[PDB]
């Protein structure tokens, strides 16, 4: 029942926990860390650690991460290479995702990138448009595939 230990960062007011609670399973003010545990399989027990902007020892054998910036917000993009960079040594590999996420109405976000331009570094990492009322994509799917490419080759 070996976890995988997938973190969670990105601007702050970016709206990371409403996205762990809702992938946790924690139905429907920023704090430094929490841990939720969610167990998904086809016995993989999946942990998201919801982090909170200002300790590279919180990366011990991470797995996988996932990005969230306001899209409508600027220097968002640009903010998550600071977390690209404390983070990801090389600790973290592909086995990762970006959120353009809507917390509001969407005025710059909307149109030929509701994903916007993505810097270099992280061009390569599969992004998503994201919501959990406004326009959005299946992005549980997303998570659910996330969690079987990093088992996949542990082995
Ligand atoms: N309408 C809407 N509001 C959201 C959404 N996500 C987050 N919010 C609001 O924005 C806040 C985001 O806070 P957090 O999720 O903690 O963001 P953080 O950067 O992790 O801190 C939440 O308290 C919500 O009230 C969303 O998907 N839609
Ligand atoms: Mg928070």
């Amino acid at each position: 029942d070996d976890l995988v230990k997938i973190l969670v960062l990105g601007p702050s007011k970016s709206g990371k926990s409403t996205v762990t609670n809702f992938l946790a399973g924690t139905r429907d003010e920023t704090n430094p860390l929490r841990v939720l545990e969610v167990e998904i399989a086809l016995k993989a027990v999946v942990q998201l650690w919801d982090v909170g902007g200002s300790w590279p020892a919180i990366a011990s054998n991470a797995d996988g991460i996932i990005y969230v910036f306001n899209p409508e917000v600027k220097g968002s993009e640009k903010e998550l290479l600071l977390w690209y960079k404390n983070f990801a040594m090389r600790v973290t590999d592909g086995h990762s995702l970006i959120f353009s996420h809507h917390s509001s109405l969407p005025e710059f976000a909307v149109g030929d990138n509701a994903i916007p331009p993505m810097p270099k570094q992280l061009q390569g990492i599969r992004a998503l448009e994201t919501s959990l009322d406004y326009q959005s994509d299946n992005f549980k799917e997303a998570f659910d595939a996330l969690v079987e490419q990093i088992i996949a080759s542990r082995l």
